[PDB]
């Protein structure tokens, strides 16, 4: 498959590549989504992170991690002594992909298939290129996948500094859990997976 290529332009710049993506239909996603979500950040940033996909809140937003997840996030970043407005987050995959259950409190995330995730890539291709940065943090499992295959498991990696040839400037890359996943589950391992997240993210910023 072609995928995103056909709708990506010969650009570098941040604005334009948000706009074009805009108009991306190489998948079926862009369809029920309202909207692709795109980086945020400058070009300037020495860190990039990469999620999933755009969740419900994002997805209207326009903004990646904006909602519980972002927000976790951001405690981690803090703690780790990063500036967020210093990074460019992303995702792997830029609409939302969902459903929604009778009874619901919000649209449900729906894992993007390994098609999706390269057919939305050349995206991440041209993000890299146009930041150049020096590391990234791959936020959970198909984030990771994306530029380490599809094979790979982050949970056998946690705290790895890494480096594929098959990616743009050569940056050390830095696979960890998703914050998503911290948000539920028993408190001793909410916390101690939470303390692996602040050590990750300080290996990525000692690069
Ligand atoms: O931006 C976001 C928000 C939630 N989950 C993600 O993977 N990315
Ligand atoms: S998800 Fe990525 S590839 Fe699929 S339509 Fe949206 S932007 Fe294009």
């Amino acid at each position: 498959m072609a995928g995103a290529q056909d709708f990506v332009p010969h650009t570098a710049d941040l604005a334009e590549l948000a706009a074009a993506a805009g108009e991306c239909r190489g998948c079926g996603l862009y369809r029920d989504a309202t909207q692709a979500v795109f980086g945020a950040g400058g070009r300037s940033a020495r860190i990039m992170m990469i999620g999933e996909q755009p969740g419900d809140k994002e997805d209207l937003a326009g903004l990646p991690f904006v909602g519980p997840a972002g927000r976790l996030l951001d405690r981690a970043l803090e703690a780790a002594d990063i500036d967020r407005d210093a990074l460019y987050v992303t995702n792997a995959v830029k609409h939302f992909k969902f459903t929604r259950a009778a009874g619901g409190k919000r649209r449900i995330h729906k894992t993007p298939s390994r098609t999706e995730v390269v057919a939305c890539r050349p995206w991440l291709i041209a993000e890299m290129t146009s930041v150049e940065p020096d590391v990234v943090v791959l936020l959970g499992a198909t984030a990771a996948k994306a530029l380490l295959g599809n094979d790979f498991r982050v949970t056998q990696h946690r705290g790895e500094v890494l480096h594929v040839d098959d990616v743009p400037g050569d940056p050390a890359l830095v696979a960890t859990v998703h914050p998503s996943s911290l948000l539920r589950g028993p408190k001793e391992e909410r916390e101690s997976a939470f303390a692996g997240l602040v050590d990750d993210l300080r290996v990525a910023a000692d690069v």
